[PDB]
């Protein structure tokens, strides 16, 4: 499968995915890395891996849909089959999400449906769970309300902060995200006609 990876910052998930798709049995191929914010470290790990990078600036488009279309042009230019959101902090418009329905994966640092949204670790710590984790799911029009592919639980140690909790969750992210991509690229997992996760 031809894969695009959309980032916004560090790209430690991107790096984790790069490492796995370089493996001989990878069903996946990272053909383009797109970022909405220039001069972010994800663009380096990508360039350091010899992967084309493209910066599309959401702040330069009048419409959110004009902005998604900028991305789809590149997705079609690179003949992409699968889109991985790896730290991408822009909500996509309905038609774009509909177009890539069942072809777009996201990594979210909670055990969904818990702690939907942008400050999941903050939420988890205020609530006081002792177990959190991360989730790979399909992007649906309901933000973080798509079909789950993989999940890994991670412990909340006492005295944790966003800094430490998120350090620990990210190690799990770096496992289930490559795994999930491989599941979808290989066609082992798909989005069933009934709209639930379908194993094959
Ligand atoms: N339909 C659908 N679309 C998309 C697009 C990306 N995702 C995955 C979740 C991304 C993480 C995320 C969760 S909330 C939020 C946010 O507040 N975004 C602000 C911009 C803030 C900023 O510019 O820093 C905004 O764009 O208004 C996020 F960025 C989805 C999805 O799951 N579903
Ligand atoms: N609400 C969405 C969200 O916060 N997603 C989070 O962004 C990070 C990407 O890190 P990276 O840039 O090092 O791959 C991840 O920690 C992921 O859980």
């Amino acid at each position: 499968a031809r894969v695009a990876v959309l980032i916004s910052g560090t790209g430690s998930n991107l790096q984790a995915l790069i490492d796995s798709t370089r493996e001989p049995n990878s069903s996946a191929q990272i053909d383009i890395v797109i970022s909405n914010k220039a001069a972010v470290a994800g663009l380096d790990k990508a360039e350091r891996a010899g992967i084309p990078t493209r910066v599309i600036n959401h702040k330069l488009y009048k419409n959110r849909v004009e902005f998604d279309s900028a991305i789809d042009l590149v997705l079609e230019e690179f003949s992409i089959d699968i889109v991985c959101l790896a730290g991408f902090m822009r909500i996509l418009s309905g038609p774009f999400v509909q177009k890539w329905n069942g072809k777009m994966l996201n990594i979210h640092p909670s055990l969904l449906p818990s702690f939907k949204g942008s400050n999941a670790h903050e939420q988890a710590l205020e609530t006081g769970v002792t177990v959190t984790g991360c989730t790979v799911h399909f992007v649906a029009e309901d933000v973080d309300a798509g079909q789950i592919i993989l999940q890994e639980a991670v412990p909340v140690k006492r005295g944790d902060t966003v800094a430490t909790l998120s350090e620990r969750v990210k190690l799990a992210e770096h496992k289930i995200f490559p795994a999930a991509l491989q599941l979808v690229a290989s066609g082992t997992v798909q989005l069933g006609e009934n709209g639930k996760i379908c194993w094959v």
